[PDB]
């Protein structure tokens, strides 16, 4: 469910796929260059852990991941991406990449509002 997906993704962002990158032969996945529009969660994590390209381009890996339902993209696609910075054990292959953690979501106000609500709910710890 969304609550779990949001909980397991330290970074959630919206963007459009600009280019399909290289395949990870060992893990059967591929990466893509994505132009970020807005961050719904974890902008600070990206800011401190990812070297952005051109100010708003990030490389997301993990596409094709057999364990993720909606895991494919084509150039021009726009989605809400649930990701986590690639851990070092995934380096060098995925160094500086955000890794897909769960299914890609379409850009609709409903999805935007719903994801934002889960992020906010979870953020509300003190409040």
């Amino acid at each position: 469910e969304l609550q779990r997906r949001e909980e397991e993704a330290n970074v959630v962002l919206t963007g459009t796929v600009e280019e399909i990158m290289n395949v990870d032969p060992v893990h059967h996945t591929y990466s893509c260059k994505v132009r970020v529009w807005r961050y719904l969660k974890g902008k600070d994590i990206v800011t401190h852990e990812i070297l952005l390209d051109g100010g708003n381009k990030v490389v997301i890996g993990g596409f094709g991941d057999p364990l993720i339902c909606d895991n494919q993209v084509s150039t021009g696609d726009t989605r809400i991406f649930f990701v986590n910075p690639a851990p070092q054990y995934m380096w060098p292959a995925h160094r500086n990449e955000l890794m897909l953690n769960s299914s890609l979501m379409r850009i609709t106000l409903r999805n935007l509002e719903e994801v934002e609500h889960c992020v906010e709910e979870h953020r509300k710890l003190l409040a």
